[PDB]
């Protein structure tokens, strides 16, 4: 029960017993059951909203609220998508409707009006003249300028715009300028971008300290650490560099709680440190955005990377040589270009106006569907098409597996998300105490 | 004071701090000299240099370091050219080099076994005492396993049949590991994470220790990402017996690289590096971390790899893109640059007319070589094509030294930056015991 790792103030404000968060996994892989189990142990999970329709997100919220009815910690992810700010306002209104008091903001480059509106809800000032937030944000960042934005107060450009539209009140807009754009930050390194936490984490920790003496807020902003945390040594290293809390993703996919196919959870059980690869990202494909995926038992990383090299080498979709055109339609997708396009015009016929106009966009959405298809096939059951499975994963799982090798935890069916976190947290504190003295 | 006590004694160090090699002599003789006087171990950058420049550097270091001061030599592995390896080990034995940094090896080789065998002996107590030592630089489990395990008896038995080893040296070599020590290298040419890798290799060393039961313990080093007191503190906390630093050392008075590059390097940040294709194993998608701030080299080098996988022939490149390579990337035509590579070897030009892929492969490999040479040169304004190897560690170091007099590369001395790094790492570990608890 000791749990002396991380910042004491962070645990109080979020209602935790351990300064341990479990990051989101898309399409509900970070399930309602996952959060429920973390909430009962005083740990903070984030529901995987990305990809899901509002129907499934709304259902997951009420499901959690009726089990977690004693102030237990739970949160929701909110992934930034550029042209879909219509859904951002909907999700924040839904989060305010279902009393979600913490969100994980990811893929943001700047703070937005819906994020400002979220923090503003039930915002108030105490008798002492200090701004007390009701709803909190933990921005997951990988770059200095983004971290800087979220550590700095919200842009007046947006706060003033919001008052003209009645979304904020002058009392709220003044209180928002006296607090950071996000309540806390997470530094992401090798998530399932590709920079090391060892070179990054000391910088962001100093940047937080710089922003603290500059803006002079009431309470401290806490810096989290994510990407590569799968063992007591990994977490101990993060905490030693100055992390106020830790965060894990890759491990949590290999548990009873996570919503992914059982074969995938079994493939995940036997992965090693060198069984991952950098594939192109679905959301920001054309810009060379990478995604770390599973390599053991799947051709998806090679096949996905091959689709990117052809997008850059050819401008039109029809300019692909006959020799290579046939292999994509037969074994990658298992469907021709025209029948794939016929299904994609069915949903959103609007985009077809752009596909007819621009031959690059026509090509782009076809290859983006291979990445979607791969993710969906991994989530499905009773399917022996493991060659196209896209399973987001990092070396941290491989490191975790190696650490648990020999114990009863080798099988995923004995891995409970709360007990793996509890063990990780307790061995980390045991190692720190030990290693520091054994100098 | 920090690290493994036995490692410092066997290599004659005051600090368990090594400085990795930097190709084409960038890890200069002067650097090794300055590190040797502070009780730190530097490895001379032999890669790319001809034997005359390596031989000259050796005698230069011996003329200055004769008080048993620590210095070593790098040795990379090239399968196409084994004679270069043989000659270098004979040169290292000629000039009394007692420690070597083995890189890009997948298996221990006859020249490495011959190196450890020189002046090898057994004490009165019946324990094998090595004269010449190897520190293998590995990034993979199977390679680390090989070097932790004793030398393959088949290479050792074949070496006896050719008179390279004796009957008693061959027995002594089987009772000791293939390399005296290991360095786990991550991120720096690989995509590996020191946080996920280091705990494994430390356990693998322990497994190999109880298995083979050698006399003396094998020490595990840590390289890739160490540019600050908390990076090193993290490595030492994960079980590193010593740490190694490369990117930071390139930005010091002692390193042999152009002053403009040292100025470029002084202002780099954590996000100012990029993964470009490697000179060696280019076709296989092997990556190399390079400088991004001020150079177009990472983009231009990566574009050449896309062109190689796209087409089959060098002449099949469309006219629009064919012209920009011959004028912006380099200042020679495809036929003209082929003439530049006549001097090195005519027999490889035979294979080029035979295979049209090999023809374009060696052309794109020269862009990478040209980029490296242009960075080393002075009076340079060809910054656009400079290939400067670097990692986020330099950016992290710069941010740590921001505000102090060490901000300029002229105020930075390789021994004092290492001394400070190690002094503050010690301080950080000791003080955080009281801080977090
Ligand atoms: C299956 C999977 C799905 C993920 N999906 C998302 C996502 O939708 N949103 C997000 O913010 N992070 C996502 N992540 C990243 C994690 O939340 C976490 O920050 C990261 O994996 C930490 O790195 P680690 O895996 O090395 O511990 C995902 C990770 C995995 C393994
Ligand atoms: C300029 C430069 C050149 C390098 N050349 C070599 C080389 O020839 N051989 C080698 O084994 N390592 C080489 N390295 C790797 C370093 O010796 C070292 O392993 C590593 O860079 C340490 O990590 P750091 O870059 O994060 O400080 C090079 C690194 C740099 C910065």
């Amino acid at each position: 029960p000791v749990s002396r790792l991380g910042d004491q103030s962070f645990k109080e404000d979020y209602g935790l017993t351990y300064a341990y968060l479990a990051g989101a996994m898309h399409r509900g892989i970070s399930s309602a059951e996952m959060l429920i189990r973390l909430g009962k142990k005083g740990m903070l999970g984030f529901f995987g909203t990305a990809g899901l329709p509002i129907r499934e997100i709304e259902q997951a919220l009420i499901s959690i609220k009726k089990t977690l009815k004693n102030g237990q910690p739970y949160g929701m992810n909110l992934r930034f998508e550029p042209d879909h700010q219509d859904r951002e306002k909907e999700l924040i209104d839904l989060y305010i409707k279902h009393e979600v008091r913490v969100i994980e903001a990811s893929s943001y480059f700047s703070v937005s009006a819906p994020l400002i509106y979220y923090k503003a809800h039930q915002l108030k000032i105490d008798k002492s003249g200090r701004v007390i937030p009701h709803n909190r944000i933990i921005a997951k960042v990988s770059r200095p300028e983004v971290a800087a934005a979220f550590l700095s107060p919200p842009p007046q450009s947006i706060v003033k715009r919001m008052c003209q539209h009645g979304m904020l009140t002058e009392e709220q807009a003044e209180w928002l300028s006296r607090i950071p754009a996000a309540d806390d930050i997470i530094i992401e390194a090798d998530c399932g971008e590709q920079s090391s936490l060892t070179a990054m984490l000391p910088f962001f920790v100093k940047l937080r300290d710089e922003m603290m003496e500059t803006h002079k807020y009431a309470r401290k902003i806490r810096i989290g650490a994510a990407g590569g945390i799968g063992t007591p040594e990994s977490a101990a290293s993060a905490f030693l560099m100055g992390a106020d809390f830790i965060m894990t993703g890759s491990i949590n996919q290999c548990t009873v709680e996570a919503e992914t196919s059982g074969f995938v959870k079994e493939m995940l059980s036997g992965t090693g440190i060198c069984d991952t690869a950098y594939a192109p990202s679905e959301t920001l494909f054309e810009f060379g955005t990478k995604v770390q995926v599973l390599k053991k038992g799947t051709l998806f990383p090679v096949r996905a990377n091959k689709l990117f090299q052809i997008y850059q080498q050819y401008e039109s979709l029809s300019e692909i040589d006959e020799k290579t055109k046939i292999q994509l339609e037969n074994d990658y997708f298992n469907k021709t270009f025209d029948e794939i396009y016929e299904s994609l015009i069915e949903k959103q016929p609007n985009l077809a106006q752009k596909a007819e106009r621009n031959q690059k966009y026509k090509m782009l959405l076809l290859f983006k569907w291979y990445l979607q298809r791969g993710c969906l096939l991994a989530l499905e059951g009773q399917e022996e098409q493991k060659v196209n499975f896209q399973v987001h994963c990092g070396p941290s799982l491989g490191a975790f597996n190696h650490w648990v090798k020999g114990t009863d935890l080798e099988s995923w069916r004995n891995r409970h998300v709360d007990d793996i976190g509890e063990k990780l947290m307790n061995e980390t504190e045991s190692l720190l105490r030990r290693r520091l003295d054994t100098l």
